[PDB]
């Protein structure tokens, strides 16, 4: 019943900042009496149970046996650039494409982010951005975890997405 979220992108763009914002302000307590003290944490978007996850590949994650599992398991994928990272954005088309062929899919829900715009420098522009999620028929949104713009709406963006692709 959950929705599977899945924060990808290069080293350092901002993937757990976004996502430790996201749980702050999402986070609930849930009653369950089949478990030890009686009560979990969740987190609550849009209405939706979501579980979420950090495809990290770098420091130990560079080991790792674990990148297709990721993808396989993830139901929409948030693809994190930043936008003081011209590298990061090159990455991108690599992730949408494993992405792709690791679910053997077409149409995966998804939504481009571009993350950093706080900060006064900039190498890639909002438009090169677009028009990226453009071709492949995704939102795009630029965030910043330090300011919290646009932080609810990518990943409330993201579960739109994935509700559907459910249909
Ligand atoms: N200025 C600014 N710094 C950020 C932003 N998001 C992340 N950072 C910083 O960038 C660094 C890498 O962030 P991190 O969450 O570890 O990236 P990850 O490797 O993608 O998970 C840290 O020093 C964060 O404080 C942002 O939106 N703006
Ligand atoms: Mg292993």
């Amino acid at each position: 019943t959950e929705y599977k979220l899945v924060v990808v992108g290069a080293d350092g763009v901002g993937k757990s900042a976004l996502t430790i914002q996201l749980i702050q302000n999402h986070f609930v307590d849930e009653y369950d009496p089949t478990i030890e003290d009686s009560y979990r944490k969740q987190v609550v978007i849009d209405g939706e149970t979501c579980l979420l996850d950090i495809l990290d590949t770098a420091g130990q994650e560079e080991y790792s046996a674990m990148r297709d599992q990721y993808m396989r398991t993830g139901e929409g994928f948030l693809c994190v650039f930043a936008i003081n990272n011209t590298k990061s954005f090159e990455d991108i088309h690599h992730y949408r494409e494993q992405i792709k062929r690791v679910k053997d899919s077409e149409d995966v829900p998804m939504v481009l982010v571009g993350n950093k715009c706080d900060l006064p420098s900039r190498t890639v522009d909002t438009k090169q951005a677009q028009d990226l999620a453009r071709s492949y028929g995704i939102p795009f949104i630029e965030t910043s975890a330090k300011t919290r713009q646009g932080v609810d709406d990518a990943f409330y963006t993201l579960v739109r997405e994935i509700r559907k692709h459910k249909e």
